[PDB]
């Protein structure tokens, strides 16, 4: 079954999605994927908080900061689970391959 | 073109390979993928060196220790490039898609 070991396949799947294809990502989803991806691959949020005026960079950093403390494998599992749940919410089933 | 950004896709591809499929991985290749993967995703080698009688665990840790100091993004790129060159050496072309 699917585990954190499928995190890379899930990342590759998200990266492969076309701009206007069958899968749509709202800002919330993009921020969830971004922050879990960074937590999974870099650990806790790095550096200083971006300027408020950089609202997208700041939102990304804040979303990553909201994951501080999460173990890398737990972030990987959460990323995969979120992809699976998002795809189901759009009528799509996924597995690696 | 391909870059470290395709690391996840390359990992997922290697995981997808069946035991006796078109792609064959010798021990050297397995140790290269393992050590670059660990370097890329965890940084420098962790913990104590395994006992020699544990030949495979020792070989894997030693291969990871040989990557110590390598920047994570450089490890990712090296992994992707190694997959591309390994596949070419068996008459296969790969790309994420």
């Amino acid at each position: 079954h699917m585990s954190a070991a499928d995190f890379e396949a899930a990342v590759a799947y998200v990266r492969s999605l076309p701009k206007d294809g069958p899968v749509q990502l709202d800002n919330a989803a993009k921020l969830q994927f971004y922050s879990l991806y960074k937590q999974a691959t870099e650990g806790d949020v790095t550096g200083s908080q971006p300027w408020a005026v950089q609202v997208e960079a700041r939102a990304k950093w804040d979303a990553w900061n909201s994951c501080k403390g999460m173990k890398s494998e737990d972030a990987k599992a959460a990323y995969v689970r979120r992809l699976l749940t998002l795809l189901r919410s759009q009528g799509i089933q996924w597995k690696p391959g």
